């Protein structure tokens, strides 16, 4: 009865976890216990009063006898004594998975503990939770006893310990902490429509309002835009640039395309690529330095944004109709009727939609096919040409000597 009263204070005192929990472990150490006597034919439930402490278990709804109900509880409280504390640690970990796996995306707190190369071991008080080199901002400097945040990316239980993996590299953390820094997102009036990050570098938030007379950008911005830095400098000086959601990509993707100016936007629905024309003095910032600044508006609109200029396009427009006529099976119609499609490349048309190829051609499954061996083929070859072009340009190093 109160024996039992004794053990879930020992351990509560010993091992620094709550009650609950705690009783939640001995009654499935009893009923382990009750499985291993009765069998497994029998229905068994256990439950143990919290206030008396006296243990409660049926069988089939059926309360059993003192005496067999003895030598349960002496064979479980009697040193044997880890095994119940297995039971304990897997009903902590039952509850800590609970609460957090509703944590996703929101962020936590918590210290550094252990910092290795691979990953970052962070206490949060409740359970160790790891940061990952994956999910880390590049070049950051994290310390044993010194406060961190980050959002949580995923809960899984898999040992007889909850695994808690956090990210401060997530698009949800720039998220989060904007909504923490600007008021009118919090309050709702501010919504974040789409969001496209690379961590520790740039940040694209395309933002919108309810109210059609309320600029939702400049209300990001505030005064003098401090707010939107502090969420950056959280960040390490991760640039964040905020613009104007619009369901219209003719609006949005001119917009994700800033600083850059665009002149023309096409959809191409079939390679699921918005085309977008850009005068030369702009073709360098539209593309950024690494490329960063098409990648980045992909993402934030969801279509792939090729950029070119009108005369380049032309140019491009009329090789392609050549090449593809080199294909047998390829009519010069079909061609042309590739190309005013979006498709320019090998690679466009290897990735063409098998069904939509018939279609435009009138065209069976077999020749379809065929043609898509062509482009896989052609593709492959003028990248090999490439390389070969490439390494023998690489053979000019015989220029020292």
């Amino acid at each position: 009865g109160n024996e039992v009263l004794r053990i879930v204070d020992s351990i509560h005192r010993d091992k620094s976890i709550d009650k609950e929990i705690v009783f939640e472990g001995v009654e499935q150490a009893i009923l382990s216990a009750a499985r291993k006597h009765f069998g497994e034919e029998e229905v068994i439930e256990v439950h143990i009063d919290r206030t008396s402490g006296q243990p409660m278990v049926k069988t089939n709804g059926r309360e059993i006898d003192r005496d067999e109900l003895g030598d349960i509880l002496g064979r479980i409280s009697a040193q044997t004594k880890q095994v119940m504390i297995q039971k304990i640690r897997e009903a902590e970990r039952d509850t800590l998975f609970d609460e957090y796996a509703q944590l996703r995306g929101q962020i936590v707190s918590g210290t550094v503990t252990r910092n290795e190369g691979s990953a970052i071991t962070v206490n949060i008080g409740k359970a160790e939770a790891i940061l990952p080199r994956s999910e880390m901002i590049p070049g950051e400097s994290h310390r044993p006893n010194e406060r961190i945040r980050a959002v949580v990316l995923e809960v899984k239980k898999m040992g007889p310990r909850v695994r808690v993996v956090l990210s401060r590299a997530h698009p949800d953390f720039v998220r989060r902490l904007l909504e923490l820094e600007i008021p009118e997102v919090n309050e709702r009036i501010i919504e974040i429509r789409s969001l496209a990050r690379e961590a520790g570098y740039r940040t694209k938030v395309a933002v919108s309002c309810a109210d059609s007379n309320i600029d939702p950008v400049g209300a990001c911005v505030g005064v003098r835009g401090a707010r939107i830095r502090n969420v950056g400098e959280e960040l390490g000086g991760e640039r964040i640039e905020v613009v104007r959601w619009n369901d219209s990509l003719q609006v949005l993707v001119p917009n994700a395309m800033q600083p850059s100016e665009v002149e023309d936007v096409i959809l191409c629905p079939m390679l699921g690529r918005v085309l977008v024309l850009v005068r030369d003095d702009q073709l360098s910032l539209a593309i950024g330095k690494r490329g960063q600044n098409v990648r980045l508006a992909s993402k934030l609109v969801g279509w792939d944004i090729d950029v070119m200029t009108r005369e380049e396009l032309d140019q491009q427009l009329d090789q392609a109709v050549v090449a593809y006529s080199q294909i047998p099976g390829v009519s010069e119609e079909l061609a042309e009727g590739l190309v005013s499609q979006g498709f320019l490349s090998f690679e466009d048309l290897s990735v063409i939609e098998p069904d939509e190829l018939m279609e435009m051609g009138s065209l069976t499954q077999e020749q379809a096919d065929v043609i898509v061996e062509y482009a896989e083929r052609e593709s492959e070859r003028i990248e090999k040409e490439q390389d070969l072009r490439r390494a023998t340009e690489k053979a000019e190093r015989q220029s020292q000597e």
